[PDB]
């Protein structure tokens, strides 16, 4: 039986901190559902790729839940994923039914706009700190890749490949994380 | 008078190793067309990541000439572009003009298929390294990155973050690179 996540993709996310997470979990054998927050049309991401979703958020919340939901990086993306009452809804649930919500870069700013995970430790991009430690709702790391219990998030672009790394040994064990990692060339 | 860059999508692309390259050079302000070899329609990469390109190859070939041309990942996607005659053509144009020519993972073969570079030292994806050496016209690396003249080379998705810096520090020098390095928090 195999694991599944939802990764949630807005306009201005950052492609890189979203396609890694994407690709390295398929080669884990993950079930991914890249689904648009807006609708199933093309999003424009922080540095103009242009990704089409496998499905609007609308349809893909509705055959959750997921054994992980992934907030990918980028400043405008996270901006639009705070916005949004289905976000809310989705990490509630996942939180409640005790699953894994992974958030990188600016992504875990989402978390703050939510309510989801207080009193967790965490780490964001250096630049979203002070966005993310609003409040004093949660504490800050500067580890690459920070877990909290279900609450897993990481810094930028160059920790993605850590952070979907830790995904994968989460949902699917250190062994396939290894197996994964081998092929990708990592220093 | 900004760089110009052509990024080659073939159906079969490693995504990642096409995303990481495409967002580091325009964070370095290169102006990076995303190219659909086989038109403007959107590209099913290796992992299923869906990418619209910019332009097709057959529209982008004609602004040409490029500062550098980037063969990006991917086993099926090198295959497409080894197989194209625009892909020829364009690389030999860029060899007899003595501009950077950057290719990534199993790209580098598309450099064996169309002869280019012979007698220059390379790297590839390990799995890559046999196809790439039939008939010795090539030198071979272990290195992460490997730059002979104006034949750039680099070895997997892991490797994608050197790689692109690599061509930012060749077309618009150390210093922006170190400038855009920065923020990818890259270990
Ligand atoms: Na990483
Ligand atoms: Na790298």
């Amino acid at each position: 039986a195999s694991k599944r996540a939802l990764v949630i993709l807005a306009k201005g996310a950052e492609e890189m901190a979203t396609v890694i997470p994407v690709d390295v979990m398929r080669r884990a054998g993950i079930k991914v559902t890249v689904a648009g927050l807006a609708g199933k049309d093309p999003v424009q991401c922080s540095r103009d790729v242009v990704i089409c979703p496998d499905a609007s958020l609308e349809d893909a919340k509705k055959e959750g839940p997921y054994d992980v939901v992934v907030l990918p990086g980028g400043n405008l993306g996270a901006q639009n994923l705070s916005e949004s009452a289905a976000v809310k809804e989705i990490l509630k649930e996942q939180e409640n039914r005790k699953g894994l919500i992974a958030a990188i870069c600016a992504g875990p700013t989402a978390l703050l706009a939510h309510e989801i995970g207080f009193g967790s430790k965490v780490t964001t991009h250096p630049l979203a700190k002070d966005k993310m430690m609003n409040g004093g709702h949660y504490t800050y790391s500067e580890n690459r890749v920070e877990k909290d219990g279900l609450i897993l998030t990481s810094r930028g672009p160059g920790t993605s490949f850590e952070f979907a790394l830790a995904i994968v040994e989460a949902l699917n064990g250190k062994e396939v994380a290894a197996q994964v990692k081998a092929p990708l060339v990592l220093k």
